[PDB]
C-alpha cells in the first residue's frame, strides 16, 4: 500500500480543488488530469518508476483517487487518473518498437481512423453449461475463467445481460506530415480508447497521446498465428491537444481574472492589433481588421424568420507580387488556434467546397471528401492565390460565405453541410502587375460576399523603402545573433482572451451606434462598386467585432467609427 | 405479480388517455394495429413507470402490449399483433455517433438520417419445431424464448423447425447515423444498425430524417474471419418507434379544433395579404415576389387532366434575375424553411451530379441500379429552390425543359425506358451575365427555351432613391437591434400568421379545396389573352393564368375561382412584362 498512500499525499497537495470538483461532478467528469512534472518534483524515484512501470504505478494512482473519491458510487464507473506530459520516451510513430514494450510513451500523433463504440465487459458474469453454478470474475483485472469450480469441467459461458459494459474504440495513428522528411509511412500504429477516452481522438486531429505501448501475437493474411512475432498496440492513457480551437480552448479562474484586467487596457486593441503580423512593417489597416476578424461579430443572432445571421468575417487582399500577401496569410493562420492555410487552385473534386458523397464501397456509406471549408470549424481559413480558384468552387463559395452552409442533392440524400470559417483570402492581379477592381479575375457575385476587400499598391516612396529595407535587415540580423547565442501581448495569452470573449461577450447595438452606421450607409448610396443592403451587414460586423475587442457587451458610436473608417479606407484605393 | 400490476396500470391509462385511438384500432384491425403513445402523457398518469420505461423499456413495452391485447379482446391474434409505440421522450437523447454503453437495454430516441434499407425478410415469431427422432412437437415464442436446440422428450440435437405450421412477420435491416447538418467536422466511418418489424418496415426509406425511438441491444462482435470477440460486442437498435417531426404537406396532420381554426381564417378578407406578409419577413419590399410566392405555395387544382388524358401543370415555377445584393438568396433561403420539406440547391453541377440527375441500371451497383437522385426527383410536390440558375449544366439545362412542363425525367438507358417523377416547384434564382445588369431577357445566360418554361421571371433593380434606401436601412436595423437586445432578454423596440398555422392552412388548402373555373374568370383570362397578344408571348401564358388565378381561388378555400383572383393573375403578369420591358 505504499504506493497508495504516497499518492494520498501527492493527490492531495497538488490536485485538491481538482478532486473536490470530481467529487461534485462524478460520473460526468469522472478524470484526472496529472501532469507528470508535478509528480517528478514531488517524488523523482516515483515519476521515473511511471516511464518504466506504468501499470503498476497508474492502478496506485487509481486506487488513490478512488479512495479520496469517498462515498460515491463506482458500481457503473470508475475514476481514472490520467498522467500526460513527459518528456523521457517520446518516439516517433514509425520508431515505436521493442524497446518500448510495456513502458510509458507519448507520441505526436496525427489520428487518421477511428472505429465504432465497441461495449466491452468489465464486471463479468459467467454461468456452467453443464452445472449451472454462477462464476464472477473481472475482466480488467483477471483474465476470462475457463472451468466451473464445482464441476471442474471447461465449459462456463459468459452471461452479458448481467454483466458491466464500459466503451471501447481502436484509432489508428501516424506521424504528422510535417515531421516526414520524405515518402509516407505506409503504416500506422494501433490505439485504444476506454471509456472516456473515447470519440475524443477525431480523425485528422494532432494530439499528443499517451500511454502503454502492448503487444500481441502477430496474425498473418490467413490468420495463422506467428512463430514469435508480434504485433504492437498503444492502450492510451490521456489525450492532450496542445493547441486547441477557441471554444475548446480551457480559461482557469485566475486566467480569467487576468483577462478581465486586459480588457480595461484602454489600448487593449492596438495591441491586439499589433500582433497580427509583427513580421511585416506597415499595413496598418490590414492588419486592425484582421484583429477585427478574429474577434468576430456577435453570434447567436436570428433574424424575424429564424434565419440565423453570419457574424464570422471574410477578408480579400489584392496586390503584386512582393506585396506581402502570402506572409500575412501565412503568419495568420498561425496566430490562430486551428488555422487552415490553402491555395486556390485545385484539381476537380480536391476543391476547397469539397464535401462528402455517398459511396456504398466505401467505409460508412460516404467518400473521404472534405475540403478547407468544411474543416474550418470556426476558424480562418487563408486562401492564397484566390483568381486560381475552380469554377466549381468559384459556385460553392457563395452559399459558404454567406449562410456558411454547403447545401447538396445527391444520391438521393438532401444535405446541409456546415461551413463556418473565416476566411482571410489573397489574390494577384490579373497578367501580373496592377495598372483597379477590373484586374482582379475573380467574380463580382463572390466579390459581394466579402466585407472588406483591401487593395494594395506599390507607391515606392524612398523613404519608405528605406523603413522598410530597415525593418527588414533588423530582423535579420536578430534572427542571426539568436543562432549565435549572443511582443505586445503574450501569445497564449491572447488565444484565451480572444476564446473568452468569443464565448461569453455578445455585444448588442445601441441606438446612437445603428443610428449612425444608417446614416454612413445611406450618405454612401447618395453618388466602380456597388454599394448594396449587403454593406450594412458588413459594417454591423465590425461594429460588433470591436466591441467584443474590448469585452463590451454594447456597440458605441466609437465602434461604429471604427467600422466606418476601416470601409473609408477599403474605399480609398477606388 | 408485479407484471399483473404493470398490466392493471396501464388498462387505466390506456383507457383514460388513447380510448379513441384503441376504439378506431379495434375497428380497423389489422390494417391498422400499432397505438402511437406519447410518454408526456404517461409522465402525468404515474411518473414512476414513465422512468421505468427508460430503464426497463422491454418489460414495461412487454405489460403494455399485453394490456392493449387485454383491450382488443375478441380479435383474431393469430397472424398479426398489436403493437404499442411509445414516442416523445427526452431523457434518453443521444447522437448516433455517441450512444454507447450506457443506453444498453434501455430507451433512447435519436435524430437519425436514414442511410440504407434491406430488403423485407419474413421472421417466425410463434413457431413450431419437430424431432427426427421422436416426432414431439416443441411450440415457442421466439421472440420470448431462445430456439430450443435439445428435444425434450427425445434429448437429443435433432429439433427442426416446421415452417408451414408457423407464424411469420416482417423484419427489415436500416443504417442510420446523425444528419449532416448536426456533425461538427467530418463524417464518421460508422452508421448505427437499426431493425423494423411487422408494420414499422418500409417507414424508413432512405434520406429521411426520422425521431428514431426503441431499445439499445448489444451481440457479440465477429472478427473479420467470424471469430468472437471475447468481451467486445456490437450495437443495433430494435426500433419501437418512427416520429417524422417535419412531415410533408399531405402527411401533415388535421385537428378539428386546427380545422375551426383554420376555417375562421378563410373568412378574413385579407388572408391572402396577411400570407404575403408572411413569405420573407425579413426582407423589406419585394411585394410583387412575395404574393407569386404565395400563391406558389398553394398552387393550382392538382388532378386535371386534358381530353387525351395528359395532365395539365398545377404546380407554379418562378425565376428572380437580379443584381447581387438583391436579396436572391435569401427569398429563396426562406422559403425552403417556411415550407415542410424544401430543398435549396446551387444551380453549379458536375456531370452526373446534376438536378436531374436520375439512376441508371447498373449490375455492378448494389441493386442493380446506380445511387442518383436529384433536387427534382427528391422534389416530393415541395418548394426545390435553385439558386445560380445561370450556372446550370447543359445536361441539366436539356432535362429541366421535361422536368418544369411535364414534371417528368424519361430515359432510355441501359435497356430500361422509363419516366421517373419530378413533381416540384421551382423558385431559381440568377445573376446577370458579365455581374451588374437593354433588354433585360439578352442580359442572362439562360436559353430562352428553358426560360419558357418559368410562369414568373421577376427582374430586380435598384432604383436608387435615397428614401428607399433610408427606408430599408430602418428596416435592417431595427432587426439585428432586436436579435442582439433578445441574447440578452432585454427588450427595446410578429408575423401575421403563425408559422405551424401557416403550414396546416396551407395543407388543408391543397387537399380539400380543388378551384374550377367560373365562367366569369374564365372570360376576362380569355379576353385578356389576345388584347395582350396584339402589339415572345405564347399560348402557355394562359396555362400560367389559369394556374395562378386557381392559386389565388384556393388562397381562400374557396372552390371557384372569381374574376377577383384572375384579375390578381393578371396583375403578376402585368407586373412582370412591366418589369421586363425595358
Ligand atoms: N511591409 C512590407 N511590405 C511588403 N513586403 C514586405 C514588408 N515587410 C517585409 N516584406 C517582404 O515582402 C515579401 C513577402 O511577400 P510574400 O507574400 O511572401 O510574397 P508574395 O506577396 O508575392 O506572395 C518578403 O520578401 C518580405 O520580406
Ligand atoms: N430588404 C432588402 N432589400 C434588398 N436587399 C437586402 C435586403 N435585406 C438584405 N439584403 C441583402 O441582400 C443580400 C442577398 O444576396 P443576393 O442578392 O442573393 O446575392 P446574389 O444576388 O449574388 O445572389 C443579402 O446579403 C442581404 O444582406
Ligand atoms: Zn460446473
Ligand atoms: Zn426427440
Amino acid at each position: 500500500s505504499s504506493l497508495k498512500l504516497l499518492f494520498d499525499e501527492f493527490l492531495e497537495s497538488y490536485y485538491s480543488d481538482e478532486i473536490k470538483d470530481i467529487i461534485i461532478k462524478f460520473p460526468n467528469k469522472r478524470s484526472l488530469p496529472v501532469n507528470i512534472s508535478d509528480l517528478e518534483e514531488f517524488d523523482p524515484d516515483t515519476a521515473t518508476n511511471l516511464i518504466a512501470d506504468p501499470e503498476i504505478i497508474i492502478d496506485a494512482a487509481n486506487e488513490s483517487l478512488m479512495g479520496k473519491l469517498a462515498g460515491l458510487n463506482f458500481d457503473t464507473y470508475i475514476p481514472h487518473v490520467r498522467f500526460y506530459n513527459q518528456s523521457i520516451n517520446t518516439p516517433m510513430v514509425l520508431n515505436v518498437g521493442s524497446a518500448y514494450i510495456n513502458k510509458f510513451v507519448s507520441i505526436d500523433a496525427l489520428v487518421v481512423k477511428r472505429s465504432d463504440i465497441r461495449p466491452k465487459i468489465r464486471d463479468a458474469v459467467f454461468v456452467c453449461t453443464f452445472c449451472n453454478a454462477k462464476v464472477k470474475a473481472n475482466l480488467e483485472k483477471e483474465e476470462i475463467p475457463k472451468v466451473c469450480p464445482e464441476c471442474k469441467k471447461r465449459t462456463l459461458k459468459i452471461v452479458p445481460e448481467e454483466s458491466s459494459f464500459f466503451n471501447s474504440q481502436k484509432i489508428a495513428v501516424q506521424d504528422p506530415l510535417e515531421r516526414l522528411s520524405g515518402s509516407i509511412p505506409t503504416w500506422q500504429l494501433e490505439a485504444w480508447l476506454d471509456d472516456d477516452l473515447v470519440n475524443m481522438a477525431i480523425p485528422g486531429d494532432r494530439i499528443e497521446i499517451s500511454g502503454v505501448l502492448k503487444i500481441r501475437p502477430r496474425k498473418d493474411s490467413r490468420g495463422k498465428v506467428d512463430p514469435s512475432i508480434y504485433s504492437m498496440y498503444l492502450n492510451v492513457t490521456s489525450l492532450e491537444t496542445k493547441q486547441k480551437e477557441f471554444a475548446d480552448i480551457d480559461i482557469s479562474e485566475d486566467e480569467e481574472r487576468q483577462i478581465k484586467e486586459l480588457s480595461k487596457d484602454p489600448e487593449i486593441f492596438n495591441k491586439v492589433t499589433q500582433s497580427v503580423a509583427p513580421s511585416i512593417y506597415g499595413y496598418n489597416e490590414i492588419k486592425q481588421a484582421v484583429a477585427l476578424q478574429l474577434f468576430g461579430g456577435t453570434p447567436g443572432k436570428k433574424l424575424v424568420d429564424g434565419g440565423q445571421i453570419r457574424s464570422d468575417m471574410h477578408i480579400l487582399l489584392i496586390g503584386d507580387p512582393g506585396s506581402a500577401k502570402t506572409r500575412i496569410l501565412q503568419s495568420v493562420s498561425r496566430l490562430v488556434p486551428k488555422g487552415i492555410y490553402v491555395s486556390g487552385k485545385s484539381v476537380t473534386g480536391g476543391g476547397l467546397t469539397a464535401v462528402a458523397e455517398r459511396d456504398d464501397f466505401s467505409e460508412g456509406g460516404w467518400t473521404l471528401k472534405a475540403g478547407a471549408m468544411v474543416l474550418g470549424n470556426g476558424g480562418i481559413v487563408a486562401i492564397d492565390q484566390f483568381d486560381k480558384i475552380s469554377e466549381e468552387d468559384t459556385a460553392a463559395l457563395h452559399e459558404a460565405l454567406e449562410s456558411q452552409t454547403i447545401s447538396v442533392a445527391k444520391a438521393g440524400i438532401i444535405a446541409t453541410f456546415n461551413a463556418k470559417a473565416s476566411v482571410l483570402a489573397a489574390a494577384n492581379p490579373k497578367f501580373g502587375r496592377f495598372d483597379p477592381a477590373e484586374q482582379f479575375d475573380i467574380s463580382p457575385t463572390l466579390l459581394s460576399r466579402f466585407d472588406l476587400i483591401f487593395p494594395i499598391r506599390d507607391i515606392m516612396d524612398t523613404e519608405l523603402d528605406k523603413s522598410i529595407a530597415n525593418y527588414i535587415l533588423n530582423q535579420h540580423e536578430a534572427a542571426g545573433a539568436a543562432i549565435a547565442d549572443v511582443p505586445p501581448i503574450e501569445h497564449s495569452l491572447l488565444k484565451k482572451y480572444i476564446a473568452y470573449a468569443k464565448r461569453y461577450v455578445m455585444p448588442r447595438l445601441s441606438e446612437e451606434a445603428s443610428n449612425r452606421i444608417k446614416e454612413y450607409y445611406v450618405d454612401l448610396r447618395r453618388a466602380a462598386t456597388p454599394i448594396t443592403p449587403r454593406q450594412i451587414e458588413g459594417l454591423i460586423r465590425m461594429a460588433e467585432a470591436s466591441a467584443k475587442s474590448q469585452l463590451r457587451d454594447v456597440v458605441s458610436v466609437k465602434d461604429a467609427n471604427l467600422a466606418i473608417s476601416l470601409s473609408e479606407y477599403m474605399l480609398k484605393t477606388l
